[PDB]
C-alpha cells in the first residue's frame, strides 16, 4: 500500500578504493563493495581506455575522495543492503557531493 521512505546520515568512508580494480567501504565494519570485476568484454576491454575512458584516471579522481576526501556519508535508511547487485549499491556523498555524478557521469575518466 505505503511504503516508508527516511535517509539517515551516517559518516562511511572507504578504507582503500582501487576504482581501477575493486573498492570496498566501511560501514558499521560492513565490507560493503563498490562495483566489481565485471565479466570479460572481448570487444570492449582496451589498454588505452582500460574501462570506460582512461581507466587509472577516473580512479585517481576517486582514490582522493576516498583517501583524501574522506567526507563521504551513507545517504539512505531503507534498511536494504543487498537486493540489487548484491551489497554493491551504496550511496556514497564525500564533501556533502556524490563522486559518482563528479567525473564518474563523464563516462569514467573522459
Amino acid at each position: 500500500a505505503t511504503s516508508t521512505k527516511k535517509l539517515h546520515k551516517e559518516p562511511a568512508t572507504l578504507i582503500k578504493a582501487i576504482d581501477g580494480d575493486t573498492v570496498k567501504l566501511m560501514y558499521k565494519g560492513q565490507p560493503m563493495t563498490f562495483r566489481l570485476l565485471l565479466v570479460d568484454t572481448p570487444e570492449t576491454k582496451h589498454p588505452k581506455k582500460g574501462v570506460e575512458k582512461y581507466g587509472p584516471e577516473a580512479s585517481a579522481f576517486t582514490k582522493k575522495m576516498v583517501e583524501n576526501a574522506k567526507k563521504i556519508e551513507v545517504e539512505f535508511d531503507k534498511g536494504q543492503r543487498t537486493d540489487k547487485y548484491g551489497r554493491g549499491l551504496a550511496y556514497i556523498y564525500a564533501d556533502g557531493k556524490m563522486v559518482n555524478e563528479a567525473l564518474v557521469r563523464q563516462g569514467l575518466a573522459k
